[PDB]
DNA sequence: GCATGCTCTACTGCTTCGATATCG
DNA sequence: AAGCAGTAGAGCATGC
């Protein structure tokens, strides 16, 4: 899904603002509203922010509401390190690495957020 | 609940050794 | 062909 986000920006050029919506509608309600403590739908959230790093690359005008959904994963994941496996604990960190190259790279007066982010963690 | 720790037949394969086929 | 050694695909048991 968040691979080929990308190449679907020359084809539709608004499938790339319906996902980031929908993608980030299955993230919220899988571990921020419901079944946050019990559950074990954590093994696939460095997917998802690689996806949603991957999306993030290609979308340009940011909705700016979904932000705080998106700087209330990252530090989840910043969170959830150590109950984590070996060769696993490298992908995570290639996750977040590419998030951080993700929102940074567009606009100074967006990345405040990178400040508030590892504050946060 | 997915991750790590003992355990039991048992399938593949190494080694010798005798026969068979082939070439000079 | 006969013998024999070995290891692996699997089965029970316990853990943050």
């Amino acid at each position: 899904y968040g691979l080929f986000a990308g190449p679907c920006k020359v084809i539709n050029a608004k499938d790339v603002d319906f996902m980031y919506v929908e993608l980030i509608q299955r993230c919220k309600q899988m571990f921020l509203t419901q079944t946050d403590t019990g559950d074990d739908r954590v093994y696939q959230m460095p997917s998802f922010l690689q996806s949603v790093a991957s999306v993030l690359l290609y979308l340009d005008t940011v909705p700016e509401v979904y932000t705080p959904v998106l700087e209330h994963l990252v530090v989840m994941q910043i969170d959830s390190f150590p109950q984590y496996s070996p060769k696993m604990q490298l992908v995570c960190c290639r996750a977040i690495v590419k998030v951080f190259l993700a929102l940074a790279a567009k606009g100074p007066v967006l990345r405040n957020c990178i400040s508030t982010v590892v504050h946060q963690g």
